[PDB]
């Protein structure tokens, strides 16, 4: 229990400070271990509350080993920030936030599972951002309760689980660190059970040795691990594990520590109350008042806190091992700021400068209970930040030339983070984590704070990588709407795999990396983010409606006053024509002359048919278009924008099941109208222009990207799924691994994740985005071709008729 003038001291002696994490798989005992951290060491200060984010710690070492720190120090306390991790590990950009603000990681490591896909992906996040790792193989206490294991296959396990974390290591930590890989020897190595208040470390038994062993701990420590042998017969220590005769040696480690703990255990657990006393008068451990009565696991538990007081071997390798800002800002400079490394701000960051300009880095929005507000998490790198200074918030796409992401406010309060709680400061300097209050509408997630006009912005860690799992998603009490939009916001901002989008048919679609993910992602959505009855549905694919011939016949279609008519016919418009109108190469605002020859000379059109282009659809400017073919039309100017509206109209909502026309020509061949106006009005024409466009077109013979990365031997299989599913290859490149690309039908890849992973032995990673467009030559009127199956399953799902309208029903015979 500290005051804040005693935090604020220990807090300026940064070389005595460790900003860490506990890295580790679900069940490892992550939360365990950080109660007993904050059980044995945990700071509280001598009603607003807020969700723990981050736990203070405090620790003093000895003299002596304060010594061994091979880093700069100033005294023997330390003050430890253990900050809270997010627990979603797909390679997260939570996740990185997180350990971006951190320095060293504590990783925890079953006895048993050993490493385990999820140590691995946060590990190597953490490598990513220059992290020092430290270890502590954990729940020890289940292999010798449970699995009755023996010392060497526990040894061995130990071995194996620390090899297993090297080789993470050594693939993913920067060079230039030097060697980052973890050594029992060199203490970087715990064991122990997080459940059951007892660790050590060589160090200690060493001393607790030494004046005893006639030898100095510096000699004892060397001995007390590894190949280092004690041969009771010649009173020796030697380096092999056999004796002259070629008997087996038992390893100093072994018979000097295990042993004694080894005994304890047996001895206390079988009530052996006839050897407990002995035992316990040899290592020196006295029984006090009630204790002296306690049994089993009780008088385990009181006697191995006695004679090795977890948290103590814990914060030896964290204070020890893991690294302090001065010394780290060094080295990290350049990579944090995207400026010149030259820059006087990147240098203000390589010296941990409080008297520079301000470049505070803002790592997140952390949620506070006032009323809706979010106060921004961060770490002050240079300059120092204080209550109510100017500052210049500059978010993820500002740029020292333009005013984009710009915003000049005046910072309200400058507050410490504490658990769930605050505590207004009025300044923070260089090299500190901090809060800050005010920040909230100008920034949400990342951004960059700054009190120079050149101050440039700052920067990210081996699952389904792709948002291709998607649905709808819907309020189902209308009123509710505006939380659901809200809550999307929301939901984007908290998950960096997450993707929400409204879709062409007007529906919020909210698509997930993989199944699960998704999954979360709506639950989250409907609990917490919008908070509301939410209805969910079926990604919905897109579909286009051409023509593949002309019309076998005139299109003849009546208005309904029966005065008017008009004749027409439609055909399909070459693919490389539509692709030009699509990309830009033929524009529906370019000059139609212009436009005119081109399409002739290059595309082959009939100048005059071009020349005479009437509008695209739809909106204006699709791959459709009317084209006027009529030759002595008395009041032909009066009807065009009813014909141009009526097109817009029909190819925005094809006749086969309502998506929209592709490719599609219509040459209006006559029209007969009406003498007087009256009649001839767009309530009368725009039914016929669209009533004929359907007949033309029905008449016309009606028709309606994926890439994998994965190892050679394992495209076999991609190809295996790829044919069963309608798929079709498009290209195979590469000395990294292959990559497979290919189109695969929408409404063939649902489980397709799944058959691939089972066809490739899990080694091919998909990725699948929107491509087109092919027409697919089986009959959309068919029920039971491909095409027409896919037409009656959005006819039934949109409530329609299942038979589409043949052009008959449109047709008005003479
Ligand atoms: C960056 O992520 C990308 C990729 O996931 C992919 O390109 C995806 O495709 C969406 C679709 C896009 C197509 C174009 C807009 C026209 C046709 C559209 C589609 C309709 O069937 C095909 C894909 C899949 C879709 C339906 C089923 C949702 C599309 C849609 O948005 O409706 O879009 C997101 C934003
Ligand atoms: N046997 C054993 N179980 C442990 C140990 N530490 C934690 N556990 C158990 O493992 C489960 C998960 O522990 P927890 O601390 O919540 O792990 P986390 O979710 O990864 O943080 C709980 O049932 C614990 O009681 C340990 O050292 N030994």
């Amino acid at each position: 229990a500290f005051t804040v003038d005693q935090m604020r001291s220990l807090m300026d002696k940064v070389t005595n400070v460790r900003n860490m994490s506990v890295i580790a798989h679900v069940d490892h005992g992550k939360s365990t271990l950080t109660d007993s951290l904050v059980q044995r060491a945990g700071i509280i200060s001598a009603g607003i509350t807020i969700k723990s984010t981050a736990i203070s710690l405090y620790s003093e070492m000895s003299d002596e080993d304060v010594k061994e720190i091979k880093q700069k120090t100033d005294g023997n306390s330390f003050l430890i920030n253990l900050i809270d991790s997010p627990g979603h590990v797909d390679f997260s950009s939570e996740v990185t936030a997180a350990l971006r603000v951190t320095d060293g990681a504590l990783v925890v490591v079953d006895t048993i599972e050993g490493v385990c896909v999820q140590t691995e992906t946060v590990l190597r996040q953490a490598l990513g951002e220059r992290i020092k790792p430290v270890v502590v193989i954990n729940k020890v206490d289940r292999a010798l309760l449970e699995l009755q294991v023996s010392k060497e296959d526990l040894y061995q396990t130990f071995a194996r689980t620390v090899e297993s974390v090297n080789v993470i290591v050594s693939t993913y930590a920067d060079e230039v660190l030097g060697d980052v890989q973890v050594y029992p020897a060199r203490g970087t190595v715990a064991f122990g059970s997080g459940l059951h208040g007892w660790a050590f470390t060589i160090r200690q038994f060493a001393t607790r040795y030494a004046k005893k062993f006639g030898v100095d701990k510096a000699k004892m420590m060397d001995r007390l691990w590894g190949d280092s042998f004690f041969n009771p017969k010649t009173k020796k220590w030697t380096n092999k594990d056999t004796d002259a005769e070629g008997k087996p040696l038992e390893r100093a480690f072994n018979m000097f520590i295990l042993d004694p703990i080894f005994r304890l255990f047996t001895a206390i657990m079988n009530f052996k109350k006839d050897e407990i006393p002995v035992l316990l008068e040899k290592l020196e451990i006295v029984l006090k008042g009630d204790e002296k009565d306690l049994e089993g696991k009780a008088l385990l538990k009181v006697v191995m806190r006695k004679f090795l007081p977890a948290a103590d071997a814990l914060l030896e390798m964290i204070v020890l091992h893991l690294p302090s800002p001065v010394t780290a800002q060094a080295y990290r400079a350049e990579q944090l700021y995207e400026g010149p490394a030259d820059d006087a701000n990147c240098i203000a960051i390589k010296n941990c400068d409080p008297k520079a300009d301000l470049m505070l880095y803002v790592s997140k929005m952390v949620p506070t209970s006032d009323k809706g507000r979010f106060y921004a998490f961060g770490r002050v790198f240079a300059g120092t930040v204080k209550s109510g200074q100017k500052v210049r918030i500059q978010g993820p796409n500002y740029v020292p030339g333009k005013k984009d992401d710009l915003f000049i406010k005046a910072i309200q309060r400058v507050v410490l983070m504490m658990g769930r709680f605050v505590e207004p400061i009025d300044d923070c300097p260089a090299g500190n984590i901090i809060g800050l209050v005010g920040i909230d509408q100008f920034l949400l997630k990342t951004g960059t704070l700054t009190t120079s006009e050149t101050a440039h912005n700052m920067k990210v860690m081996k699952f389904s990588v792709s948002p291709v799992v998607q649905v709808a998603v819907e309020v189902k009490n209308a009123n509710d709407l505006p939380k659901l939009v809200e809550g999307l916001k929301r939901l984007s901002k908290s998950d960096p795999c997450v993707l929400t989008y409204m879709s062409e048919s007007g529906e919020h679609i909210v698509a997930g990396t993989g199944e699960l993910h998704l999954e979360i992602c709506l639950q989250d959505l409907e609990h917490d983010h919008a908070g509301v009855p939410l209805k969910i549905s079926p990604p919905v694919v897109a579909y286009r409606e051409t023509v593949e011939s002309e019309s076998s016949q005139t299109a003849l279609s009546k208005s309904p006053n029966k005065h008017n008519r008009i004749y027409l016919k439609a055909e399909p418009i070459d693919e490389e024509v539509s692709l030009a109108i699509e990309n830009g190469i033929i524009n529906p605002r370019d000059d139609f002359k212009a436009r005119a020859r081109i399409m002739a000379d290059d595309y082959g059109w009939d100048v005059t048919d071009a020349r005479k282009i009437w509008c695209f659809g739809p909106d204006g400017n699709g791959p459709n278009l009317v084209i006027d073919q009529t030759k002595a039309v008395q009041y032909l100017h009066e009807i065009k924008d009813s014909v141009v509206a009526a097109f817009q109209w029909a190819t925005k909502e094809g006749p086969i099941f309502g998506e929209e026309m592709r490719s599609v020509r219509v040459n209006i061949l006559d029209v007969t109208l009406h003498a007087d106006a009256i009649h001839r009005g767009g309530g009368q024409i725009i039914p016929t222009m669209r009533r004929a466009t359907y007949a033309g077109f029905l008449l016309a013979d009606p028709k309606i990207l994926v890439e994998i990365q994965c190892p050679e031997q394992a495209v076999g299989g991609i190809y295996s799924v790829l044919n069963k599913k309608r798929g079709q290859v498009v290209s195979e490149e590469q000395t990294p691994l292959f990559t497979v690309k290919a189109y695969l039908p929408v409404n063939e890849s649902f489980g397709f994740t799944g058959e691939l992973r089972q066809a490739t032995g899990g080694q091919a990673f998909p990725q699948m985005v929107f491509d087109h467009w092919s027409t697919l030559g089986s009959d959309p009127l068919d029920p039971t071709s491909k095409a027409g199956e896919i037409v009656l399953a959005a006819r039934k799902r949109h409530g329609m008729k299942e038979e589409v309208p043949g052009w008959q029903e449109y047709y008005d015979k003479l």
